[PDB]
């Protein structure tokens, strides 16, 4: 359990942890902060693709979504503002920032997110 580990990266953050190594990179972490940020149970938010499609709504840009996926095909720290919604439908200007984790070899195995609401 090396994400242990990168759990360990847990200030008021909010964080998910996604695994690299299945086609649509399923969450397999998510810290309290992003659960409380979205309005979303652990268990609500855990195994669903890090893309966080349950986030969107009417004001989600199809052109930020898009840099996000383009961002988990890559290999580099990526930053993306993006409307998300809350589960009790309010919506947030989010800043998404996406973090590749790599093995010895260079190869992406897992993504942190980090989520920051924008003003």
């Amino acid at each position: 359990t090396f994400l242990d580990t990168i759990i360990r990266k847990f200030q008021s953050r909010k964080f998910i942890i996604a695994n690299a190594r299945v086609e649509n990179c399923a969450v397999i972490y998510c810290n309290d902060g992003f659960c409380e940020l979205c309005g979303y149970s652990r268990a609500e938010v855990m195994q669903r693709p890090c893309t966080c499609d349950f986030l969107h709504g009417p004001r989600t840009q199809r052109r930020a979504a898009a840099q996000i996926a383009q961002a988990l095909l890559g290999a580099e720290e990526r930053k993306v503002e993006i409307a998300f919604y809350r589960k009790d439908g309010s919506c947030f200007l989010c800043l998404v920032d996406v973090v590749p984790v790599k093995n010895e070899d260079g190869a992406v195995i897992m993504f942190i997110l980090n989520f920051e609401v924008v003003m």
